[PDB]
């Protein structure tokens, strides 16, 4: 299974992948989880500390390693090769779960251009294409990471979303994107609801067929998050709405 996880920052996109993930890495005897998002640490979210994360190094700073596989000094490959070589790229969190930190990517000018771009792109690609175990990766609302190439792998494209317009709209932005790109999945995840207004809001603008989920604004991802980082166990009572939106999930799927 290929899943994307994709949202406007704030709307806890980060935090519905890592609950995916912490749930599906027992229907699975391996999940790639990719942090295709910078501003958010999908690691620490999934219970590393802040140290095991950064020792983690972002495909984009392995400037090596991209040096070596696009060419260098001679020649430029185009179309970097990676596959048996991904687990060079991050760290197993356990027995189950394997972590790959994408590292943000730039634009500059004229100086070191497109050459790491097609080593995170070769790898994203081979992930997707090339990879056959459960694939989880969070990215943000320009889901920037996928090409049309990738997106006929992708099994479902996640939209995160909070109950209001704007960020309403960001979703359908998403599900458009994720459409035009050919990805033929997207469905909603509407986190932080707070009252029973904006779960109506929500109906009234986003078909039921299109909605995975819902998840209740709750203080305990505020602590977990800062301390115990275990935020997602039975010990959280927003896990049986993770629960519902992943049952919910494989009945679209597989
Ligand atoms: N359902 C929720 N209820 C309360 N707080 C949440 C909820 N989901 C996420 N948060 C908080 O939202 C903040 C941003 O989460 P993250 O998932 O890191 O955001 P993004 O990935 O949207 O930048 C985090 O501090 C997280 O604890």
């Amino acid at each position: 299974m290929k899943l994307a996880v994709a949202g406007k920052g704030g709307v806890g996109k980060t935090t519905v992948a890592a609950g995916l993930i912490k749930i599906m890495a027992s229907d699975y005897d391996k999940i790639y989880a990719v942090d295709g998002d910078p501003d958010s640490c999908l690691g620490q979210t999934l219970g590393l500390s802040i140290e095991e994360a950064y020792a983690i190094t972002p495909l984009i700073e392995m400037k090596d390693e991209i040096r070596e596989k696009t060419g260098d000094g001679g020649l430029l490959i185009l179309n970097p090769k990676v596959d048996g070589d991904l687990d060079k790229y991050g760290r197993y969190i356990d027995d189950k779960i394997f972590l790959i930190r994408m590292g943000e990517i730039k634009k500059g000018g004229s100086q070191c251009y497109c050459r790491e771009n097609s080593f995170l792109g070769s790898v994203v690609s081979a992930l997707f294409l090339d990879k056959k175990e459960a694939v989880v990766m969070d990215m943000g609302a320009g889901i920037e990471h996928l090409t049309r190439g990738t997106a006929k792998a992708v099994d479902m494209m996640i939209a995160v979303i909070e109950p209001n317009l704007n960020s309403i709209k960001t979703g359908l932005n998403i599900e458009k994107l994720a459409g035009d790109l050919g990805i033929k999945k997207v469905r909603y995840v509407i986190n932080k609801v707070r009252n029973i207004k904006e779960e109506k809001l929500i109906k009234k603008h986003l078909p039921e067929d299109k909605i995975l989920g819902i998840i209740p604004y709750n203080e305990l991802f505020i602590e977990l998050s800062l301390k115990g980082e275990e935020i997602w166990q039975s010990t959280n009572p927003a896990f049986v709405n993770l629960h519902d939106i992943y049952q919910k999930l494989r009945l679209e799927v597989g």
